């Protein structure tokens, strides 16, 4: 079966904060059941005659495609709305004809604006520097499916943690819902994990017990102890073939993409390079989210 | 369901280019077909009617709402859509589309582009806006709106407000209403430079005469116009012409009336009016998907 | 409908990159499969053969016309399309890997001739080459062969002229390779200004097969009465500022119009991959031997036949 996760039915998907551990577990397992079927040649007509509409004020072919492909693989349909008309006027236009909106916008508070006037679910595909929860959830699914489990892991977050909307959402989702041992906040000092992200996290950091061992650049303590390396762009941070020596045998590298120098192509064929497999997990997590919300 | 949703027969095979081609019988037949489809789609049903047919948009002009309304119609009837983004002539572009398609939705800035396309197309064309000419589907959904909000089209007093000279919406709505309905009065609210052209109004003189329809121009949105009108149908001006509709002017209006707009909108339609139960212009978009569902199915059945 | 629409088994899982990869039997397989498709679609019937399967574009040129012919074939097979726009300097290889994550087949068009060989090297899914610089347009060559076969009854025994910018024409590079290697062409006329003649690196690799089958090859720079009165197929292309593209006399010499068509035989066809400029007069359009618009319908059925066979 592919029963939907009941608690998302009709819900908007704005923040990682809204997802309980039972929620995550269920989506992780719906996504896998789905992968099992798609990989087996099965066709899913779960969402026929239902329409998703992207509302991408900023371009991103990968995020766009992944949502589309996911909707299509559930039998659903896609109608692009290329984007001065006010945001609300657009939101009401999409509500005319679609069942679910998917919005990517450069201002953080554009999301809260839209939800005030929206009659159908809005899925947040990302907003300025705040969040990007379907990424956080797809990243967790990657880890669950690559390493066996997410409980007890050590995780490194490389790159500018200030602007990177993937690292915030992930940091919240993981700490709040799992038993994370350590978290290497690796970046330049100026471009680090903001105070407002780290502050609401402080209850769980204590009672679970969670080492936030920061670092200016990629130390060997990181490479040695990390089960997951989650690097990002910024446009002694590079992960290359040389440095990968120091990694354990059961670990993975991740990157949401796109990339620059900070992750060498010299790592691509390494079986612990999970950054490409991560995108396919993405399609499957979004199929699980789309079915759950629109069921 | 060929049972519960029977297409309009006059439309089968036909290109849809002007208001002039629709009879009054056709209009109510479309309106009833639209409503039957709204009940079926709102019940959560999946219509399978145009499985394997392809709709191909051909927009030589930016218009996301029109495109998406049309794509949404087609899809909810079970049809498919092929995106074509606009040296190479118009005819050749048409003959190309024609090689894999079941219906074309064209939207061009030049007025005569439609005659050019029709001259060569083998599959039906629906005109989604041809220069300063017409927008026949818009006028058909606007009429569905009037009917579904007010319960009758005969006897209304209507204000066409804004750029009347270049508004392909208002050209089509005026033609559609005057020709096939007993319109009491029509306020032509606009500056003299943006007035309703005489070659839209000439062909109607005879029908205007017979049905006894008052044709009244004002350069500004007066209080007579607000108090008498059952539909205020407003449009943009793409410095100081006084035609704006806010919540204050809405104190002058009747209780049973609607405000309408094809969209997008500028300063002529304040967001103060939105909450008002007589603000129809958001419901107008939804009605439009169902009329377009009605039309597409009728064209292609 | 798998005894109704049998896929060409030799093509299963393959990327389609070059015309040289096809045998005579393959081509006839695809023609017969494409005709069965026209029978299905023209009967008003619907197909589910690629339900659930996704095609995406990896287009670095822009040619909506071509991505649309492909979309249309995929959609009529019951399949689906996810668009993907390319604009950054993110690597070609990463673009491929990102498409691979959710697609079942890629349709590639790149202006560099040898970006296809890069994609193949990293792709885990079949790539359909929809044009590579001055290289090949293989699907195009296959639908052109289907056209000729449908309209004249057979391909062996034809005289055919290839007109226009042959140096850069990729449609003609592939059509020439396909025709000469698998059919007994009576004669190819290469009609083009000297600077834009069919390249030597295309012709030299076909010399054994020419010599052996006795194909006659005549260059000209003009549509001489010989060409018009002997050709069963007039395959012209478009010119893309160097001396020959600039010359009015180069244009007038290769142009087909109502006038020149008076010299042509009762039973032949005029073909063009589209789009066209002035080299093919709109005065030829009414002529029943103008097969360039029908060419587009054959093309849909030939892409259906190719995709069904790659993805079955």
């Amino acid at each position: 079966e592919l029963p939907p996760v009941a608690s998302l039915k009709g819900k908007s998907i704005t923040s990682a904060e809204q997802f309980s551990r039972a929620d995550i577990y269920a989506l992780i397992h719906l996504a896998s059941a789905m992968q099992r079927k798609i990989d087996a040649g099965e066709v899913l007509n779960l969402l026929q005659g239902r329409i998703m509409t992207p509302l991408f004020f900023e371009d991103s072919s990968r995020t766009f495609s992944s949502f589309c492909a996911a909707m299509i693989r559930l039998g659903g349909s896609v109608v692009n709305f290329k984007v001065g008309e006010t945001l609300a006027d657009t939101i009401r236009t999409l509500d005319s004809y679609s069942d679910v909106l998917v919005m990517r916008h450069p201002r953080q508070d554009a999301i809260e604006e839209a939800l005030s006037v929206a009659q159908h679910p809005i899925l947040n595909a990302g907003n300025g520097a705040g969040e990007h929860p379907t990424q956080a959830l797809l990243d967790t699914l990657t880890i669950h499916s690559e390493l066996g489990s997410v409980d007890g892991i050590t995780i490194a977050l490389i790159g500018d943690l200030k602007m990177g909307r993937t690292v915030h959402s992930l940091l919240k989702l993981l700490v709040r819902n799992f038993s994370i041992k350590c978290v290497f906040l690796v970046a330049p000092d100026a471009l680090q994990m903001p105070q407002d992200v780290l502050e609401p996290l402080q209850h769980e950091i204590a009672t679970k017990g969670v080492i936030i061992h920061r670092t200016h650049a990629l130390t060997d303590e990181v490479m040695q102890k990390s089960d997951v390396l989650y690097t990002t762009r910024l446009q002694d941070i590079t992960i290359d073939a040389a440095r990968m020596r120091l990694a354990k045998e059961k670990m993975i590298v991740m990157h949401p993409l796109p990339r620059n120098d900070e992750l060498s192509t010299t790592v691509d064929a390494d079986p612990r390079a999970a950054y490409f497999r991560q995108m396919r997990y993405g399609m499957f997590m979004r199929m699980a989210i789309l079915w759950s919300v629109l069921a």
